[PDB]
């Protein structure tokens, strides 16, 4: 058998997601830090597990990874090409639209995790709520919802990775070790 | 037994024809959102999505997501050259010609969609009337056209979104969930 | 059963090649939008378009969109890399000289078309006269004859644009529907 | 019969932990020597090696390889990104934070090792320790922690070197020539 | 079975080494043309080619073609990176030991071709000598003989492109076309 | 029936080994030359080389040809950012160091090849010497062992190249054309 490449693409969603919502949150300025993990980790990573479903037969999986992962590479060149002299820095109601259909994406995702682990059902959830703040927040100019959503993505992120971890020890020891809500 | 990437193919041409048609509409200018997404989620992921036909037997699909993936890099690198010195804006009629060009391979397209379900007709013949009326406006240079072609885009892009999702969970649920007429 | 990639092969050329043509036949000026079109659509998804005639068992497949697909990034990086700083403008015959080696090649594979699609001889056909004449008139220094080349490439173009699309509605409904001179029972 | 990556992941980890950890333990600075390493070595061949662990099924290597490769290219880009004017220099909190994460996923990782060979056991926990260690010396500011992480980094990596190069050589020889710990008949 | 991918690979060699010594023999300088084929037809191509060559279990061609790409691209290197800031231009002796390093590598894969066609065995003899002419007129400073250097490597180039079409022509038809000397 | 990819890895190792150790010895200043062929041939194409081994089930040039190439393009990198302004020179010790993790390495893999060509055994043995006498050379600065580093660099590397002659010879004519001592 193939390999499980989902423990890859939700570590790499899962760890950046924490990284830019500990910004989102206000503990921190929007780092480095953040926009390299968006590239390598919750992007190319990432990228790479949706494209390892395909031969899995897994039709969601490729779908989700691949998406965010590219969701993460936009987020980066949006940051970086003003900084490269291409752009201006995005209009915020606009960011606010496009992290809408991110959530409106999320939310149709999320009604397809329904017959799947309740564990990753919570990370859809999550993940719906935090692009449907994120894109309020946006919109409106309200940096008090951004913040919040700052916080419901450091849950959100972890809940991939306890997921993603679950899914390795469960598949080493062939038993529940971690429970995912299977 | 391998993963449908259709779904892939149609969110990245979805969510990036929204957000390009909300500045056709009038709505904002034309930032690195547009481009960003232009660049890995319309562009990159699409031309994957496109790849990924080729085992599976899908003429249409290979011709479709990878022309389409292709057409949002080179609208992208046609904005951006500009900004970077290596040439001038682009010539309105020039880019109006490109455009229908793009419009005339849309047509072709649609009526080989007449074997496929009802929403992709629906996507592709909205896409060719998006595609004419931005040639055609770009060409008279009449920016009345050009925000009418918003309103189509949007409604094409939302179309796009729509049939992916349908397609995702009909298949997690393993039953019509969103009638897309197949 | 794998995808047949010719047509995504021919619409890159085919596109690209009417955008250049345009600029050509001296309706516009030599413009992003053909340098972009050369890098993505005509340069890389045709080359994508012949890798994936390889487990098709296509030779001449493989061999015909993966160097076509290279002459456009050629083509793209000899206008760009002035731009640059990393070259200098293109000499007018040496750029003759290369678009007629590309034309050597094009008649070449002209008459491996003779068994196949007469669309398909008709892509090739009009390709080596374009080529032969762009060579031309750059090593002349003939407007005129780039004026004419640019025509016959807007007919190049927009042929293999019609060989494309036919392959793929003439697959979709299982029968014929544009005719593009497939070679049945009479011998050629 | 596909050859095992895993050799080569590990040599890619290890010799780039230990370039690193000099500089933690204080005997260099942060030199170009690092940074070349990560990018292409701890970074880019254990991605590589990651992904060849798909085809032969090994999921936990798939995730570890190329979760840990992505870790070199990310600690790369965060410190050549301010030098090309991309971003400020890191917050060291956050780098902690940062550090911390790719501890959480270590220690996790570590008890998926439990069956696996004594020699893969103690990578997985000396590297607990040492992100552990970094996260702390980052967060507190304490560099005599950081010396501390840097000698346990240099063991670290060693392990890993010690570890590739027995799987290679027992693999080689058609039996133990350097003894990793593997498990056999005495139950974990 | 699987195609044939050394015409690709002659191709890019013959096209580029045609446009090359047409520089060395002394009508043109040494254009943008010439780095452009070698770094994408010459070069990237010809890489594919070589690859391709691994499937067909052609130890030689996968040799051969992997590394006259590879070739090509440094090359191009050397040519360019003074002109990005980031080395002086060439020393000729030192350039010199690398082409002869190049004529040595041919010289033995000239001997590797005599149990195959002809025409193949020819490409790589005039191959060998055109390394070694630019190789001496390198070490000694002798504009002379790199201008009769060109002369060959048309002749080299040519003789890779009629070979080339020779394998293509010789499949399509079923028969000897063009006469390789197989 | 795969090919076989050691001449290409050995031919890209070679080639590169004896440029930079024609350096090492004193004839040339260290240029382009060197860093050009270290990023493509004894680079990136030795790491195809190493990466062709997975299918052929061959773990030691898998782990050979692939860390090796990575070693080329870490030294490229290591001396040519600098120019670009990324970091400083290098330090010496460190870089010392450096070589001598790469040594380690090469003497491990050493007596993986005792079961291997005796051919392949000098090419290790050199190696491990010649990364030995760089490694000190540069940490105790002394520019005479360094010197000597580069003789049995250039007798590494012709070694490598024979070794890569031999297999594709041997193979070509069916029987032992260069012994290599399989
Ligand atoms: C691949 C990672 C690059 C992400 C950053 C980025 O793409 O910005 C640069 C690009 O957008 C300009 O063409
Ligand atoms: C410094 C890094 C900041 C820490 C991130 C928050 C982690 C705590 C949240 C844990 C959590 O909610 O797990 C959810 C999971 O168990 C769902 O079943
Ligand atoms: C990183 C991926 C970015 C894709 C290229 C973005 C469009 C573009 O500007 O390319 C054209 C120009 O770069 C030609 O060198
Ligand atoms: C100038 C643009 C030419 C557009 C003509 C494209 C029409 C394609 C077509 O007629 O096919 C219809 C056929 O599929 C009916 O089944
Ligand atoms: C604005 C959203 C666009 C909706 C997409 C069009 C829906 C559609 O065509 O469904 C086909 C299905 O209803 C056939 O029964
Ligand atoms: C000062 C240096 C300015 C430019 C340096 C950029 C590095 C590019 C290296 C190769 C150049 C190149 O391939 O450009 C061709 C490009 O048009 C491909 O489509
Ligand atoms: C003053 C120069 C006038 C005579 C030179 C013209 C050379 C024409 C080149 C040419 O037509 O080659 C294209 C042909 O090979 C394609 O089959
Ligand atoms: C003014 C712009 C100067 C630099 C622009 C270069 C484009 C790079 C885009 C993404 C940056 C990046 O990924 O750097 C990380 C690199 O270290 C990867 O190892
Ligand atoms: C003043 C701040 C002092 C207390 C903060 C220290 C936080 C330590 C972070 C840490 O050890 O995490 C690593 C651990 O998660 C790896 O398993
Ligand atoms: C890939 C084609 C690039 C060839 C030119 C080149 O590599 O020069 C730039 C590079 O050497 C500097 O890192
Ligand atoms: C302008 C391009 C310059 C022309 C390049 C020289 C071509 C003539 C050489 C023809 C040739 O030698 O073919 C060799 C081949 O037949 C070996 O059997
Ligand atoms: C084109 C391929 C060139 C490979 C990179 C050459 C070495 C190098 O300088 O990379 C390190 C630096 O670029 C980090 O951005
Ligand atoms: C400090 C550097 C440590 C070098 C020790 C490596 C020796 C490897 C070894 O002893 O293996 C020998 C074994 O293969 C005999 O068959
Ligand atoms: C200087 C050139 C180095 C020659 C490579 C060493 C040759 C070799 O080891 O051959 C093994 C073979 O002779 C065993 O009978
Ligand atoms: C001011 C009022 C602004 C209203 C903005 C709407 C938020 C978008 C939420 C979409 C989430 C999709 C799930
Ligand atoms: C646009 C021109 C189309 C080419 C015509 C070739 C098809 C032949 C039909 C029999
Ligand atoms: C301008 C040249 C023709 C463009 C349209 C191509 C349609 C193909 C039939
Ligand atoms: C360097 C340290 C090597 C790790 C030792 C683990 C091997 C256990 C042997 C039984
Ligand atoms: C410095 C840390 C040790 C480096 C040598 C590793 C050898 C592996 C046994
Ligand atoms: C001055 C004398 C310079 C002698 C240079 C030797 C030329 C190298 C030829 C190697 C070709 C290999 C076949």
């Amino acid at each position: 058998k193939l390999a499980n490449p989902a423990p890859l693409g939700l570590m790499g969603f899962g760890m950046t997601t924490i990284l830019l919502n500990l910004h989102n949150a206000g503990f921190f300025a929007l780092d480095g830090i953040i926009l390299a993990m968006g590239i390598f980790y919750g992007g190319i990573a990432q990228i790479f597990a949706g494209l390892l479903e395909y031969k899995k037969g897994n039709t969601f999986g490729l779908t989700a990874f691949t998406s965010y992962g590219s969701f993460w590479l936009t987020l980066v060149a949006i940051l970086l090409m003003p900084k490269m002299g291409l752009t201006e820095a995005p209009n915020a109601q606009f960011l606010g639209a496009y992290l809408g259909l991110w959530g409106v994406f999320t939310l149709f995702m999320f009604f397809g995790t329904l017959k799947a682990a309740r564990a990753l059902q919570f990370v859809f959830l999550s993940l719906t709520v935090l692009f449907a703040l994120l894109a309020f927040g946006n919109i409106a100019g309200n940096e008090a919802v951004i913040h919040v959503a700052g916080w419901i993505g450091l849950v959100c992120g972890a809940s991939a990775i306890y997921l993603a971890m679950g899914e390795v020890l469960n598949e080493q020891f062939g038993r529940t070790i971690l429970p995912i809500g299977e």
